[PDB]
């Protein structure tokens, strides 16, 4: 009934070289995701350091994602959120214009809208495009929570709104959502609990770990969607150590560190206020990484 | 260090037909000036900085500087960002337009580490030569500037002279001033204005003063005169309005109160902010009846 974007999805890191987006590396990383079973890529989300990219760089990375996924089954679910509704509408329209298959739209950060404000915020976004819109709830970062009732109202009232990427450590809410609106696409935004969310009827993940181990996250998700819960849980259990250490510091500081340690990106560069991890954390990530196979290019 | 302290107002930004009501904006600032306020903070959190365009940001700062010219009232311009390159640009811009200093909120959403926060604010401080007030509000940003990081920034960077705390953490307020008594601690939470001042805080950046500038200014000046009995008296009297003004997320209640008092023409916000619930509207209206609201 609704057009959806589900399955194993990757919140792409944005590699920097000499303070600019390494556009070749970016395309190479997306191709590596495609070749390891990923179903969709999320350019310029939180893991992609959307906050510190210019509007032009925002467009460059979405376009590279769109162009790299052409001729494949992999879709582009472009990050396009804002805590200003007029800007979120503009970003949604840009992402559509750029060939995105849908948008991921984070709940307004910092200004703490009410549930009524969130409803009007996302309705305005939904009314701006004709492509699928996935809500994104991460209260630890935004200071706000999209209630289950607000999500279900948006799902029922807006054709393009088809689900939510939950990063809230709240499996109760995941039960709440799918028990009252079983038609929505619940997407895990927290790698450590990928399997419990999938096993409750979630239909995908938007993963940080998949930057480093796309084949494992892909296999986990597809096992779960095929109702092979025993095989899905084993991979989820296997990934717990890496899933946790990748948040030793604020994402994407650890995942970019791991990608650099694996030789998958050429420079450990961030955009301030993000910075390199502590020495202690650098070493801890390297230690956890040694227990996993990291696919190359 | 050059400082900006005393009674300060986080100015609301009135909208009329979807645009900044610049006449209303200037008129509200004059009312603040005539009511004993020492500085105004354009386009802070209470001013809906997040939903203003870059031009609206420039325009309200210009109106503030320019309206306070020839008065002793200073302009502490909101200029923070969660991208350091942008926060540097906003700081340089604010300096260029005659602001006396800047309020720079800790990066929201992307949760920098303490090292990143230090480098973030270090870059800002070195880009201008006007005072820089840190702004810690972890409930909104998802990050905390630790006491150690604030003190390091105060000691390492000339322009950084203090912090506006909106953290409900009087322990931290003791921590800050016991280890670095030279910094200017500024209250960002109206209900506890007096406890912060009585511990050596040197000012407030107030939401309530939009509605009751004379009372907040008088409270602050009593406290700075070490008339703690009178400062506390006002703080106690203001608790009810101070509390109801956060019934919903600021500035939803304060704009509701300004509208109810006849001080602004329309209860307009920019999405994702919206009108309060019918219930909250009525609660704000009821609490207000116990306070005397200065007109224009
Ligand atoms: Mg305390």
């Amino acid at each position: 009934d609704k057009n959806i974007i589900i399955g194993a999805m990757t919140a792409l890191i944005t590699p920097f070289k000499n303070g600019k987006v390494d556009e070749q590396s970016y395309a190479r990383l997306i191709k590596r995701q495609i070749e390891n079973g990923i179903d969709a890529v999320v350019p310029v989300g939180t893991t992609g350091e959307s906050a510190t990219l210019t509007a032009e760089e925002h467009r460059t990375c979405i376009e590279i994602a769109v162009e790299t996924c052409k001729g494949t089954k992999v879709k582009v679910l472009a990050g396009a959120g804002s805590n200003a509704t007029h800007e979120a509408v503009g970003l949604a329209k840009f992402a559509k214009e750029h060939g995105a298959d849908g948008i991921l739209s984070v709940a307004p950060y910092y200004n703490k809208p009410t549930q009524q404000g969130l409803y009007e915020h996302y309705k305005a976004i939904a009314q701006s495009v004709d492509i699928p819109v996935l809500l994104y709830n991460v209260p630890g970062r935004t200071g706000c929570e999209i209630s289950t009732d607000t999500i279900i109202k948006l799902f029922r009232d807006c054709e393009n709104i088809y689900g939510v990427k939950e990063a809230s450590g709240n499996i109760d809410k995941c039960v709440d959502l799918l028990a009252h609106e079983p038609r929505m696409m619940l997407i895990s935004g927290e790698d450590a609990i990928n399997y419990p969310i999938l096993s409750n009827g979630g239909k995908g993940v938007i993963s940080v770990t998949s930057n480093l181990l796309p084949d494992m996250i892909s296999a986990l998700t597809h096992f779960a969607l095929d109702e092979n819960y025993k095989e899905a849980k084993k991979i989820n259990d296997e990934l717990y150590n890496i899933n946790k250490i990748l948040f030793c510091e604020s994402n994407p500081i650890p995942i970019k560190t791991a990608m650099y340690l694996a030789g998958l990106i050429e420079s450990l560069e961030f955009r301030l206020p993000l910075c390199s991890p502590s020495k202690e954390n650098f070493a801890k990530i390297e230690e956890v990484m040694k227990k996993y196979k990291i696919k190359g290019f």
